[PDB]
């Protein structure tokens, strides 16, 4: 009954960065050529999307965030030939074109079409589908999910089980698959091992989750708000240190615990410093540090290369090096048959009209994730 | 006769920075326990040893520099059970004590016992060997091979073939293997790639070896002297550039050679500036970037880790990643075999008393490897 025709619905606005969304009517156009109009039916909370009210992540304003999210086809443009109306999906924030030397390469998952290298907050082909107050509106990603509907280019977009819960599989759309992955393919951890996470929100704890998967012996949790812990080691840290709590930098502490240094680090906050204590924990002739928090704009870190030099290694990821349009089916299917858990994340559930007590409950530590339902 | 006595010899002693090295008369003690008197037959000069000079890599000073030989065992000391008197032998910069959880790991060769991280300039029981005019003589990094008669720790060095021409295999004992590994062990380079060689030096044409063995499609050279590239193109560099040449930076001019960004790129000079040039010119997604050049003493690099979480790889190494003792004998092997050149490295042989001769020569741009004989 809308195919072809704009539709008309809610939507949470970021007029200005440092503000509350506005709950408000938007215009969202038809989809065009090898585009896909999505009816979304849940969405997460992720620091990321804080990140672009902070001003840490810049894209342009105004613009309707959200990335982490699940729904049902409305309705397909011309030419798209890998979902239909009512499949369920997840939007990718990262592409899979499939064509670009990124994703032909056996490892890289970055796709040159991305819109988080230098942000556009358009459509591919360079417009908004978002109007509101007469005005146009920036996507996010490429995937803009804190709306009743969003339109994506079908590089953006993944078909899922028909049976999936998309109020938990919405997860698989950024934080779970972020940290899994951190630590199942970009890490590579190894059975036995010993791991430092740095951070325990949503993505940490799927880090952690990762690790535990991976057969870790010991999983350190690190974390300057304790009140995380007791998930952290529901989930499979086997200790948690806050920072806050030693005299010596956590470095060293970690450095002392691991008897010369982890196998597996991981930065999931998004500090410069962070980054750097993370990479010196680690054994300095064959520990491995991944960087996955978003570091905030254009700020350069400053270290010592001899970290580097002895043997360390050092990386970072996106969406935890899956290439999203292959994986994510993969990751549902997964958890549909029981291989990993999605509840220990979710703390809260709420409308989407209340997304700023959800943006309120991550602020204050009190949330792991929110889940809006629209 | 000379087992348990004092030898009197001749070596080249650096008692200041910024001075040229001192030929004169040391004493060498006898071995202790767990120790081998080594008879220098050819020693290299590496880039690392003007960087004790020039105070861009601190050791105790006054030192016995030189880590890069090989010699004849003149002497062991007690519970020695590797090595005997006549034995051919290379130094091993790098120990392997077979017992550190370094030398245990599959990945890892810098060893604990190793004196680079924190030089002592010492054996490992924390004495000298050598003295100088009534005066203590610092070692370097337990080999200090500028001299006609050193004393090694046993886990400081390997047996190698009697049959060995120790005029060239000197150069296994660090520039070559150096190189040649941190391509095809470190990185892992693969068949068909593009790698771009920064410094073009004995380690960067080593570096450059091994990608060619390792099967890559493209080599591009980067130096600010224009009369490296002749002899890169020799050992398989496809292709040569100088920063000098260009208007543009070389990360932006290797990123539009390449298509994108290549590959492997190896940082193979000791510059700040061009190690972090070297990651930004790797593929964003699943580039690798690899630190073989020493950094100078305390100083920090600035990046922005962007360069990390799209997807690098960013790791450094001593030694090209080789479990020293383990593999030492059997690059040795390979070389008796044909498996790689060491003449291409090797352009000026020089007496042993012509040490100053040597180091000018490398500080001018005029050698790659010059090759002192006792
Ligand atoms: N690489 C990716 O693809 C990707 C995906 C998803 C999220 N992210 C980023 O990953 C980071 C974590 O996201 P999230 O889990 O949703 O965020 P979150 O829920 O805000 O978790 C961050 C955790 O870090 C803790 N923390 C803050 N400062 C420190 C400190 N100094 N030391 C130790 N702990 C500290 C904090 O208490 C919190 O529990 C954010 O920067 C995101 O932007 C990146
Ligand atoms: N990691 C290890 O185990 C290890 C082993 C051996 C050597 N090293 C280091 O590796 C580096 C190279 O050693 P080497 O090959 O004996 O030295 P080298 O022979 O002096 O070669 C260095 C090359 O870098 C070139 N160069 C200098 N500045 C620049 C620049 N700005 N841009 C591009 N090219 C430049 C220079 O012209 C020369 O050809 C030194 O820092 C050594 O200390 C490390
Ligand atoms: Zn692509
Ligand atoms: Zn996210
Ligand atoms: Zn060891
Ligand atoms: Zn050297």
């Amino acid at each position: 009954s809308t195919a072809g025709k704009v539709i008309k619905c809610k939507a949470a606005v970021l007029w200005e960065e440092k503000k509350p969304f506005s709950i408000e009517e938007v215009e969202v156009a038809p989809p065009k050529a090898h585009e896909v109009r999505i009816k979304m039916v849940a969405t997460g909370i992720c620091r990321s999307d804080d990140h672009v009210v902070s001003g840490t992540l810049v894209t342009p304003l105004p613009v309707i965030a959200g990335h982490e999210a699940a729904g049902i086809v409305e309705s397909i443009g011309e030419g798209v030939t890998t979902v239909r109306p009512g499949d369920k999906v997840i939007p990718l924030f990262t592409p899979q074109c499939g064509k670009c030397r990124v994703c032909k390469h056996p490892e890289g998952n970055f796709c040159l079409k991305n819109d988080l290298s230098m942000p556009r907050g358009t459509m591919q082909d360079g417009t908004s589908r978002f109007t509101c107050r007469g005005k146009p509106i920036h996507h996010f990603l490429g995937t803009s999910t804190f709306s009743q509907y969003t339109v994506v280019d079908e590089i953006s977009v993944a078909k899922i089980d028909a049976a999936s819960p998309l109020e938990k599989v919405c997860l698989i759309g950024c934080g779970f698959s972020t940290g899994y992955g951190s630590a199942v393919k970009v890490a590579k951890v190894t059975q036995g091992s010993t791991c430092a996470v740095f951070g325990l929100g949503g993505v940490g704890l799927s880090v952690i989750m990762g690790c535990k998967a991976a057969g870790a012996a010991r999983i350190i949790g690190v974390d300057i708000n304790k009140d995380k812990f007791a998930k952290a080691k529901e989930v499979g840290a086997t200790e948690c240190v806050n920072p806050q709590d030693y005299k010596k930098p956590i470095q060293e502490v970690l450095t002392e615990m691991s008897n010369g240094g982890v196998d597996f680090s991981f930065e999931v906050i998004g500090r410069l410093d962070t980054m750097v204590t993370a990479l010196s924990c680690c054994q300095e002739a064959y520990g491995v540090s991944v960087i996955v928090g978003v570091p905030p704009d254009s700020q350069n870190l400053s270290m010592n290369p001899m970290l580097l030099l002895s043997g360390r290694t050092w990386k970072g990821a996106i969406f935890g090096g899956f290439k999203s349009k292959d994986s994510v089916p993969k990751l549902v299917a997964d958890f549909m048959a029981k291989k990993f858990a999605l509840d220990p994340l979710i703390t809260h559930v709420l409308p989407f009209e209340k997304i700023n007590e959800g943006f309120d409950l991550l602020r204050s530590g009190e949330s792991i994730r929110t889940i809006l339902t629209f």
